[PDB]
């Protein structure tokens, strides 16, 4: 059964760039969904859902302080998740 074998890590990122969460699970399966709070994300111009085997990422594009929360991965009955902090530009 597959399981989320590297959880998604914290991080912290500067204002207006872009954010790369990434987590793996133990095999090569899909689809995983990917959630704002309890928000299903849906693919778009604001995020980019990729794989890569069993590598995960989710790209949160044009970083606002709007965006910083906890995001969350989830396949079948796994889950994972952490949280993003946006950081002010100078």
């Amino acid at each position: 059964p597959v399981r989320f074998q590297e959880a998604l890590k914290d991080l912290e990122v500067l204002e207006g760039g872009a954010a790369t969460l990434r987590c793996v699970l133990s095999s090569v399966a899909a689809p995983v969904k990917w959630c704002y709070g309890n928000n299903v994300l849906r693919p778009g111009d604001k995020y980019s859902l990729r794989q890569e085997g069993a590598m995960l990422e989710l790209v949160v594009r044009n970083l606002r302080p709007q965006d910083s929360g906890r995001y969350s991965c989830s396949f079948g009955d796994q889950t994972t998740s952490a949280t993003l902090t946006v950081t002010a530009l100078p």
